[PDB]
């Protein structure tokens, strides 16, 4: 398996007036936002 | 499998006024946001 | 498995007013956020 | 598996009124936030 | 495995105004913000 063998593209402009907030070039695996219950 | 083998392109302007954002430039898995039960 | 095997892209430009922000270049594993119940 | 075998890109610009933040290059494990509930 | 095997980029610019902040640039581990029971 291949991908982005090459150039590629990524951003955001201008954010502003955030509460909650989660930047991740790369991520091999699990991401979790707002939790509650126990794991 | 191939995938992306070449340039690409991806981008958000001008974000304003949120509560809660995830980015993420590549997730080789699984993205959570808001979660209230237990795993 | 290969991957982001040339050049990459990716930025976050004039952030303001934020409560919790979380930024990482790279993950291989896993991301919490807000958690209230124990693991 | 082969990531990132070549230059990449990222970067956070003019950030500003923030509460919580965290700032990773790499991270081969877990991140926690904000947690309430005992481990 | 393999990862970042040439340059690579990361900065965070002009930041102010802050609370609670945590930087690294490699952690092989768990890293852990605001916590209030006991592990």
């Amino acid at each position: 398996d291949a991908e982005f063998r090459h150039d590629s593209g990524y951003e955001v402009h201008h954010q502003k007036l955030v509460f909650f907030a989660q930047n991740v070039g790369s991520n091999k695996g699990a991401i979790i936002g707002l939790m509650v219950g126990g794991v």
